[PDB]
């Protein structure tokens, strides 16, 4: 089977409607050769955050398990890059 | 005033000890014409992770205040991007 296609698959509207920015995920990908100057210029089209989202993960299933749970440990490792910033983000405070 | 500066000169361990990622914060301040490659590459050189932001905050700082509040406001974005798959990204569970 494919736990981890299947784990985007199921969550679509949750990572979809949750990830604020696609360029730090299509920066990584493209690093770690998974996407091609092509998958960028195609997530480049879409306008919005969410249309970006869909797309990005229409391509990464579509490359199969490796890729996809690649692409889940990416959000893990960038969800977890600043998080212990947010209390003092909110003190200071930004506009 | 420097505000902004002064805000990094004075959260200084706060900063070191709880950014875990320095990668998109390069690329972005690459991005957007506030690092030279030549900058990149003297982060690139500091091993650790600690010491990467150690570098940073001093290239950013010297840069002066427009840049610093740049970069404040970067991490206030990078925090937000991914913050809420927190949770799911802990009950699928990934290693």
């Amino acid at each position: 089977s494919h736990p981890h296609i299947q784990l985007l698959k199921s969550n679509r509207e949750l990572l979809v409607t949750h990830i604020r920015n696609t360029q730090c995920l299509v920066d990584n990908l493209l690093k770690n050769d998974y996407f091609s100057a092509e998958d960028a210029e195609i997530v480049c089209a879409c306008p919005t955050q969410p249309d970006k989202v869909r797309k990005i993960l229409d391509l990464v299933q579509s490359k199969g398990e490796e890729v996809s749970e690649f692409f889940l440990y990416l959000l893990q490792q960038l969800a977890d890059a600043y998080v212990d910033l947010r209390p003092w983000l909110l003190e200071i405070g930004l506009e």
